[PDB]
C-alpha cells in the first residue's frame, strides 16, 4: 500500500508543521521550515502542498522578506516536482480578527480582511492554485446579541460578491471552496454544515464560481453523516476539494489523522469518493498529536495515506462481489435508481394499482435484508471474505 | 399574558392528543376526539389547530366514513371560529412506509406515498390550510449499503417537482415547507438541518413554491444555533412555517413545552421573530410528558403560549430601552449593518487605510464590549431591570 | 468464525424478539413464541438467553397461565441445552411506571415495584440465573422540581438494600447488576454512567453483592470511552455482566447489532475483556432494526457473534506480534506498570533526580511514539498484517 | 444584587487574567499582575482568590524570586482582606507533561509531578487555604493503545494514596477534591465524570481525605444533567467545592460566565445549592471572552457574582410560595422523602395491599401535575410572579 504522487495526497504545511500548542499548554515540537516540509513530504509519496498566507510569508513580512520566502519555497517545489493545489487566508489568528474577518463588525477590518485575501489569491495563481479555500472560523458569536445574523449574511455575500469580482476581472481560473464548521474557536460558526454553505453559494452572483471544502471531522462535530453530506455536495455539482481526518464524535475538533475516529464512516467515504470519479486532491488537515517527535509526525503523515489505500481497495473489493451485486438487488438499490413516475402526474393519477388496488400488507411485509448487506460489508472491511 | 387568536397559536392534533407510548412503554392517556380538542384548545385562546391526514380519517377508511369525519371536524371549526392553517401528510406510522416514503427503495411504495399526499391536498386546500408540510421521518438509513443518497436525491427532488406540478395544473394557492430532522427514527435522516433543505430546495424545478418548517428541538439536536438557523432562512425568504418546543440538547427528541429546554435561545428565537415581523402562525410541536393526566395537557399547552407572551415582552423591553440602545451602538451592531464596500472593488484596492496604512494594533486593542450587552441582555430576560 | 456455546454468547428474548414498534411506527414483525426463540438461538450455536419477567410471563397472568408458560420455557430449555445466566423485572413499560419503580415518587407503587422483583428473584434462581440485572429506566424526571435527587438516591437504596436482605435471608447464590443508562425514556435518568453507578454501590450495606452491567451504547450516548469505563469497573472488581451492542454517537439508544457503530471501540472492548479474563457471559442486547423480516433478524443474531469472534482474532494477533511488542516497549507501557515510588514518601522527598536534578527539557523532549503503536492495530484490525 | 465577601465569591487568578491564547489565535489582552487582579476583585466584592502554582510563581523561578512573588501577594490580600481558600498545581502547561502527570507512561515524569505537587502544598497551607484541588487534564489517551487504563488507575491511586500520607504526616488541614472533565485537551480523560471521581475515592487508603470539585460546563460536555450530578455528591457527602460558569451544550469547554449557557440548569443548581446549605466557596472558572478588553473582563466577572444572586433570590420565592408548596404536595415530593418500607422486608412481603390487592390501574391514571409544577417555576425565575 504504497502512495505514488498519482494518489493526489496533498498535506498543509500547517498539518505536519504544528507544534503541539493547544489551550491548555505550550508548543512541544520546534518549528519547521516550509523548504523541510516539502522535501519530507515529497519522500512519503505525497503530490503536493497547500498554504496559508501567514505559513508561507510570516505576518507583517517586508516586500523584500516576502519574495525570498516565495524564492524559497518555488526551489522546493522545482526541487521535487511537488505542486500547489489549493491555498487560503489565515484570517483567524491575529487578534485583530477576533470578531471576523469579512463579517467583523468594525466596516475597517472587513475592508482589511479583503485586502489580506486579495494579495494572496494573486500569490496561489503564480504558484498554479487551482482551488482558493475560505474558512470562516471567526466569524460568529458567543453570545445572542452581538451579532445580526441577517446582517452578518449580508457582510459576508458581499465580501464573497467582491472576490468573484477580482477573479473575472483578472481573468484568473480559480475556484472558491467555502470550508463549515459548526464551532470553535467561536461559540456558534456563520455557515457551521455542509448544507448551510451550499444554501448559502445559491445567493451569491456567481454561483458557478463557489463550492464546498467539506472536512470529515467537522460535520461530525455535529453528529452528522458526513458520507451523506458528501453526497449532497456532489448531487449538487459543488464538491471541489475535500478535508480528510479523523474525529471520535461530538467533542473539540480533534484532527486525527485519517482512518482513526469512525473507521466505518471513513470506509463508506472512500467507496463514495471513489464510485462518484471525484478527480480533485485528496487533501489531510490533521494534527499530529502532541505527543509525538519528528520521527511521530511523518509515522502519523504516512498513515493517512496508508489507510486511504487500504479502505479504497477493501471497497473495490466490496462492489466487485457478485455476492454484494446479488445482496443489492436483493435490498432493491437498483429500484431506488429508477425513476418513480416517468410515466408522468396524469398516469401516475389514474393508475389504480399506486392506491384503489395497492396491497399495502403484502408491501410491507417484503424484507429489506440491510442488515445482510451490511454485513457482507462488515467482512469486506475486515478482510474476512 | 392570555392568549388571543389574535397572537396566531396553533396546535398539532398529535400534539395535546398523544397517547404517551413511548420506545419502552405503553400509552398513559386515551385517545382524545379531534372535536373535544379543537374545543379545550379554542377556550386556552389558540388560533388554530393542524392534522396528518391519519389523525383526522383513521387509515383505511372507507369514502362514506371520511365524509363523516370531515363534517364532524367542520361543524367544530364553525362553532369555534378556529383555523386550520397548515396539514401535512403521515408517512411514517404505516409498516409499508419502513423505508421512507418518497425515497422508498420500492418503486411501489414511492408511487403510493404520493398518491397518499395528494390525496391530503385536496382536503387541506378544502379546509382552508395556506401551507402544507412535509417531514420526511422514514427518508434515511441505519446502514451506508442500504441507501445511495445520490439517486435518494434524486427520487426526492422527482417527488416534490411532481408535487408542485399538481397545485399548479389545480390552480391551488398553498405552499410547501420541508421540515428538517437530523435523526430519530432513522439512524440518520436525509436533509438533516434546516441548510441541507435550503440547498436543496434550490435544486427544484419551481424553488418558489418551497420553503422550510423548522422546529426548535431539531436544529438542537445536532448542536446547532437555532436563532441562527432561522436568521439564515429568513435571509432566504424561506422561513414560511415554525414548529415551537423544547430541547435539552443532543438526545432523542423530547418534544418539551415551548419555553422548557434552552430558555435563552428561545429569548433569542423571539426577538428574531418578532424584529423581522415573521406574519406566520406560531405552531406548536410539542408532547405533554405522559407522567400527566388530561389536566396536565391543558396545562401544558397553556403554558406554551404564556412563554411565548412573557419572552414576547421581555425581548420588547430589550430593544427600546436606550441603554441597551447605547450599548449597540458601543458594540458596533450599527457598523455590521453598513455595506463594507460600497465604493466598489477598485475604490478598496486603491484605498491605503485598508491595508498599507491600516493600523491593526489600535483596530485590535478595540474591545467589543460584547459582554455587557448580554448582562442587559439577561437582565431584561430575569426582569431585573 | 462459527460460535460454539463455549464462546458464552447470550442474546435477550425481547432482543431477537422486537417487534419493531418504535415511537413513530406500528410492529412491523409478528411476536415471537419464546419456545421459538430459544430453539432457533441454540441452531445459531448461542449459549444461552435472558428474560424479563414480563417477556415470559405476559403481565396479570394467573398463577395457573404462569406455570403453563415456564413449563413450555423449561422444556425448550431441556431440548436445546440453552441456559439462563440472567434475568431481570420489566419497571418501565406498564402506565403505573410512569414515574419510576423504585424511585417513584407514589410510596405504594414503589411497594409494588419490590414485590414485583423478588417475585421474578424466585423464578430466575429456579431458572438457574447467576446474575440478577437492574435498569431503572424510569427513574428520572423531566423537570427539575419534579424530584429530589437525594430523597430518589434514598429511596433507591433502600429498594437494593431490601432486595440484598432478601436473596441473603433466604440463601441464594444470586448477584445484583445495575445498568447504567444517561437519558431515555426519561429526559435524564438517575445513575447516568458506570461511574455513577460504581460509586452508590459503595453506599449500600453489602457493596459486595452489587456490580455493575454496563452497555456498549449507553455510554456512548454520553460521549464517554466505553473500553475506559470497563476498565474502571475490572479495576473495581465489579463486572459482573456486559451487554454488547452498536450506537453510531450522541443520538437515541439505536442498539444496534454489535460491531456496528463504532467499530475500533469495539476492537478495544474484546482485546480488554479478553486480555484481562473476562469469563462472564457475552450478552447482546440489540434491535434487529425494523426494515427486516424474521430472516434479517437471525441474519443480524448471527453478525453479532461473528463480529465478536472477528475481533478477538484481530486482537490476540495485535498482542502476539513480536513488533508490536517492541513499539509497547517503546511507548513506556512497561513503565506505566510499574510502581512509580516504592520506594515511599520520604525516599521520594529525598531524591534529588525527582526534582532539583530533573532534566525536564530531556524528558519533554522524548516523543511517546503513540502514532506508530496506532498504526500497528489499525493494520492489525484491517488484516493489512 | 450587590456582592459582598460574606456571600464567600472567589475567582481564580488565571480566569480574569487570560490572555485570549486559544487553539486558532494569538493572545488579545495583556498579562496581570496578580496584584492588580486581587485588588480589582477585592473593589468587585470577591471574598477571596485561589491559584495554580504556575499563576503566582512563574516556572523555574529561583527560591529568591519565588519568595519576591509571595511577599508581593501576601501584601495584597493583607491590604484587601482577600482569602485564598483553594489552590491547585498546573500539571499540564509543560510540554513534560503532555502524557500526563500522576499517569505518564515515563516513571521519572510521574516522580516529578509528585514532588512539583508537594511544593504547592506547602505553600497552600501558608496561605491558609482549606481545599487543595487536582485537575487531571493531561491524564488521558488519544488512541487506545497508548495506555492501559487499569496500570493508569494504580499509578493514579499511588499518587493520591502518597498525597495523603503526606499531608497527614505533616499534620495539615486541608482536603483534597478531584476535578473531573470528559475530554479536552486529551481525546478522553480519566475518572471523566463526577461519578467515576467518586467512584474511584473510595479505593483510596483514606477515603475520609477527598472529595470532588465539579464544574458546570464539564458535566454538561457529556451531556449529563449537573444539578442531579451535584445532588448525588451532596449525597455521599464529598461536595468539598464547586467551580461555577456556563457552557453551551456538547462541544469545547467554553468556559462562559455563569448564568450564561443552560440558565435553567443554573437556576436549579442554586436552588439545590441553597436548600442543601452547601457553605464551602462559590468559586468561578470562567474566561472573559477574548472579543473583550479589561473593561469587559470586569464586567463579564461582575456578571457572575450578580447572576448568581438573582438566581438566589428567584429559588427562594419559588421554594416560600405556599401555591408552589401546595404543588409539590399534589406531586407527591413529600411521599418521595418518606421511607418505603420502614416496616421491614417481612411485613412487605405479607403486606396484601402490596401486590395482591394493589389496584395498578388506579394507580396509573393518576397524573403526577409535573407539568403545572414547572410552570410555576418557569414564571418565578422569570419574575411572572
Ligand atoms: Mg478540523
Ligand atoms: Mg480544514
Ligand atoms: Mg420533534
Ligand atoms: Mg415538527
Ligand atoms: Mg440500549
Ligand atoms: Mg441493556
Ligand atoms: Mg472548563
Ligand atoms: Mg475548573
Amino acid at each position: 500500500y504504497q502512495p505514488t504522487p498519482e494518489d493526489r495526497f496533498t498535506f498543509g504545511l500547517w498539518t505536519v508543521g504544528w507544534q503541539g500548542r493547544d489551550p491548555f499548554g505550550d508548543a512541544t515540537r520546534r518549528a519547521l521550515d516550509p523548504v523541510e516540509s516539502v522535501r519530507r513530504l515529497a519522500e512519503l509519496g505525497a503530490h503536493g502542498v497547500t498554504f496559508h498566507d501567514d505559513d508561507l510569508i510570516p505576518f507583517g513580512s517586508s516586500d523584500s522578506e516576502r519574495e525570498e520566502h516565495v524564492k524559497r519555497f518555488r526551489q522546493a517545489l522545482d526541487d521535487t516536482g511537488m505542486k500547489v493545489p489549493m491555498a487560503t487566508t489565515n484570517l483567524f489568528t491575529h487578534p485583530v480578527f477576533k470578531d471576523g474577518g469579512f463579517t467583523a463588525n468594525d466596516r475597517d477590518v472587513r475592508r482589511y480582511a479583503l485586502r489580506k485575501t486579495i494579495r494572496n489569491i494573486d500569490l496561489a495563481v503564480e504558484l498554479g492554485a487551482e482551488t482558493y479555500v475560505a474558512w470562516g472560523g471567526r466569524e460568529g458569536a458567543e453570545s445572542g446579541g452581538a451579532k445580526d445574523v441577517r446582517d452578518a449574511l449580508d457582510r459576508m455575500k458581499e465580501a464573497f460578491d467582491l472576490l468573484g469580482e477580482y477573479v473575472t476581472s483578472q481573468g484568473y481560473d480559480i475556484r472558491f471552496a467555502i470550508e463549515p464548521k459548526p464551532n470553535e474557536p467561536r461559540g456558534d460558526i456563520l455557515l457551521p454544515t455542509v448544507g448551510h454553505a451550499l444554501a448559502f453559494i445559491e445567493r451569491l452572483e456567481r454561483p458557478e464560481l463557489y463550492g464546498v471544502n467539506p472536512e470529515v471531522g467537522h460535520e461530525q462535530m455535529a453528529g452528522l453523516n458526513f458520507p451523506h453530506g458528501i453526497a449532497q455536495a456532489l448531487w449538487a455539482g459543488k464538491l471541489f476539494h475535500i478535508d480528510l481526518n479523523g474525529q471520535n464524535g461530538i467533542k473539540y475538533d480533534q484532527d486525527l489523522r485519517f482512518g482513526a475516529g469512525d473507521l466505518r464512516a471513513a470506509f463508506w467515504l472512500v467507496d463514495l469518493l471513489e464510485s462518484a470519479g471525484y478527480s480533485g486532491p485528496r487533501h489531510f488537515d490533521f494534527k499530529p498529536p502532541r505527543t509525538e517527535d519528528f520521527d511521530g509526525v511523518w509515522a502519523s503523515a504516512a498513515g493517512c495515506m496508508r489507510n486511504y489505500l487500504i479502505l479504497k481497495e477493501r471497497a473495490a473489493a466490496f462492489r466487485a462481489d457478485p455476492e454484494v451485486q446479488e445482496a443489492l438487488r436483493a435490498s432493491r438499490l437498483d429500484e431506488l435508481a429508477r425513476p418513480t413516475a416517468a410515466d408522468g402526474l396524469q398516469a401516475l393519477l389514474d393508475d389504480r394499482s399506486a392506491f384503489e388496488e395497492f396491497d399495502v400488507d403484502a408491501a410491507a411485509a417484503r424484507g429489506m435484508a440491510f442488515e445482510r448487506l451490511d454485513q457482507l460489508a462488515m467482512d469486506h472491511l475486515l478482510g474476512a471474505r
